[PDB]
């Protein structure tokens, strides 16, 4: 249960010091974070959220109207062009209030959900650098929305249950919340932080969920909840954090019309439900022990012949897999059955369909999972129905399992 | 046809000074992006890539080794971390060597096609930046093919076809080649030359390609064809390229098991069919002037009650076409009707669907399309039909046309 030995016996991705803290994703481990990407975005469509797309840098001065730049200066990656300063983006949140700040905005756009995979970078120190973990290169499931203090609750209400949504398709059912309050140095009256606490706690027991607190260990610009997950080993990983903001959408002047057509400040959420993509996947490396659920699996399916007598047969059922929208492989190799099934095994290749002159002769598969189990044989198209369905509903388990 | 006045009318993107040649994708045109994305993926499935991602930025003591350096340092942005120099990448060739690099390799595993959606920076002058088609900051639609200078030809046929094969997806029929030759800055023998530039001259001819070239503006490391499209409006864009490099898998100690069992370096082709996804939408905006393919808009369909009493039927309707994977809005404003069909037709909606007492007795919905013809009342599932119909395609013309 190691993602960094894993990783490598799958051939996922790899490191090297030529580019401290940064992923190079090989095929297979692309795919998953792929997938991921497109399970994030059937939330998105259904929580009703945009997506965008900001650049990688953007001007010092940007960044220093902020204030990120007295608290995250030592980290972040500076450069330059025609004399002028830019820094590589460690965050999305600024982008996101220039893309609002495009247009007249007014109570009628609000709340307005803002979502996006933008890769951010971090020059933490190399020695801190573990594997898929901690990484100055990272891709976070970022959003942000902007809404009146109105609907605050309602919001948080709707990242709360995302959190729950997403975290139980991975099967993690055990998650500790915490509820960060007021630090000393903040910004804003204890009137304000009042209610937002208030917001924050409500929403919670709208839900019921137990929580803690983390007394005056908030940001200065507002308070938040953080989300831990357990894994099957029984580890802790703080992944969610639904955080309030009172300070950022001001310094960079972002405004709309109320329906008191006056000019107001939106508040601002800042959520992530699995955090850094990239640990996330190597939370899910450990917590499956590299046993990919299949609609993750960078190969769901190899079909293999006994003899080069099934060849053709085999192409032929890999092209029908494929385009039924299955990642599918064929193994024409000249090796013995055994040999095939126990490679893919250890590959953790959820199924194999073994195809010898029996199954040539009736249009069937033999098929085996990476559990070691016999499933018998079947038509092809109840065993691409089965697949679809299994990938479809994202299924944690295989077929007879 | 002014691609920066239509991309800030229908709210597709936007720049500012900030960030000079680097684009934030709003909603809209992130939109298109991405379904360009989906597209070039299909494409990569059917001609056999595998897809990676490798870091955006690598340090300097690897750029001095390719080259890069010594021939392409004014156009590189560079930072620094704990004494070292890093160049955010200006291409993807390097990164995708080091993946080959891991894992021993042998004839069996070539040709090996390896693509990326590879986000580039390249420091161009300011002066010359200019909307979507000059930037600092673009995603390319890139691929290295390692391969035996045996499979030369066959690979190189192979990314011709693709480009003539995308292209006439989008309607560009009319194309035009050239071959870049040796640059006065560049690496590698005049043998190594001669027999690049002879190796595409001779795909060219064999493909019955005239061609012209362009003397002296091949890559540092290796000579290249160019290919340039024409749009309805008869002008030039140049950019598919394919390039030929027998010298950076050497400089990066890429190689491979031969049959004979000899250690050899694989040939490696550079190419990108599309040029970079940002540059492409702004010819495809002024190409369709804003009306884009329904496969390709932001919003396929906005559904429109005529007052209160059909708001439901409407919800349904929208509920019912996003369920069937298109991308839907309702329009309950309370507004005359003709406001919001005239409002949406500037926007380019492909269909407009108009619900009135009527069409909600009836279930069926009237429909209009943006170049304002009338194809009647249509029974819901067969428009949802219709429209799959069009989206799968990636059909040029709507319902009627
Ligand atoms: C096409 C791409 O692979 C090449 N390196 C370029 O940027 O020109
Ligand atoms: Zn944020
Ligand atoms: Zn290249």
């Amino acid at each position: 249960r190691d993602h960094r030995k894993i990783g490598k016996q799958l051939d996922l991705y790899h490191m090297q010091e030529e580019a401290p803290g940064m992923v190079f994703w090989h095929n297979d481990g692309w795919t998953i974070f792929r997938e991921l990407e497109v399970f994030v975005r059937s939330k998105l469509k259904e929580y009703q959220y945009q997506e965008v797309k900001g650049p990688f840098m953007m001007d010092r001065v940007l960044w220093e109207k902020t204030g990120h730049w007295d608290n995250y200066k030592d980290a972040m990656f500076t450069t330059s062009s025609e004399n002028r300063e830019y820094c590589i983006k460690p965050m999305n949140c600024p982008g996101h209030v220039q893309i609002f700040n495009q247009g007249l905005k007014s109570y009628r756009d609000l709340p307005l959900r803002m979502a996006e995979f933008g890769s951010c970078h971090r020059n933490e120190p190399s020695g801190s650098l573990h594997g898929l973990m901690r990484v100055r290169g990272f891709t976070q499931d970022d959003a942000h929305i902007f809404c009146t203090e109105e609907q605050i609750r309602d919001e948080v209400n709707g990242c709360i249950r995302l959190v729950y949504d997403m975290y139980s398709t991975f099967g993690f059912e055990k998650i500790v919340v915490k509820l960060s309050t007021r630090p000393e140095k903040r910004i804003g009256s204890d009137e304000m932080w009042d209610r937002a606490e208030a917001d924050l706690a409500v929403a919670l027991e709208e839900n019921n969920i137990p929580f803690e607190y983390q007394l005056g260990e908030g940001a200065f610009y507002g308070p938040k909840i953080e989300f831990t997950l357990y894994d099957c080993l029984d580890r802790a990983w703080q992944c969610g954090t639904v955080q309030l903001d009172f300070s950022l959408p001001s310094r960079l002047s972002a405004s709309y019309v109320g329906e008191d057509n006056e000019r107001k400040v939106p508040v601002m959420i800042h959520r992530a439900i699995l955090g850094s993509m990239e640990r996330f996947i190597g939370i899910l490396t450990e917590e499956f022990a590299g046993f990919f659920p299949t609609w993750l699996a960078p190969v769901q399916v190899v079909i293999m012949n006994i003899t080069d007598s099934q060849s053709e047969y085999v192409n032929e059922l890999t092209q029908k897999l494929s385009n039924a929208g299955i990642r599918v492989k064929a193994d024409l190799r000249n090796e013995k059955i055994g040999f095939k099934i126990r490679e893919h095994t250890l590959r953790r290749v959820p199924y194999m369909l073994v195809c010898g002159d029996k199954e040539v002769e009736s249009g069937k598969v033999a098929v085996r999972t990476r559990r070691g189990k016999d499933l018998g044989s079947m038509d092809v198209n109840e065993v691409i129905e089965k697949l679809q369905q299994e990938i479809r509903s994202r299924s944690l388990k295989q077929l007879e399992e």
